[PDB]
């Protein structure tokens, strides 16, 4: 667990949902990369939700 992880949160928007690219830049295992997404409130839900075009 590296503190620099806090800096990654600031650029989380820059990497968007591409956690794989962020892991390569910080060289961290999917555990921390997925967790950073798991903490962001915007990337927590995938796409929108149950609201969309459905018939
Ligand atoms: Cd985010």
């Amino acid at each position: 667990f590296l503190d620099g992880i806090d800096k990654a949160q600031e650029e989380c928007e820059k990497y968007h949902s591409n956690w794989r690219a962020m892991a390569s830049d910080f060289n961290l295992p999917p555990v921390v990369a997925k967790e950073i997404v798991a903490s962001c409130d915007k990337c927590q839900l995938k796409g929108e939700a149950m609201h969309g075009q459905v018939d």
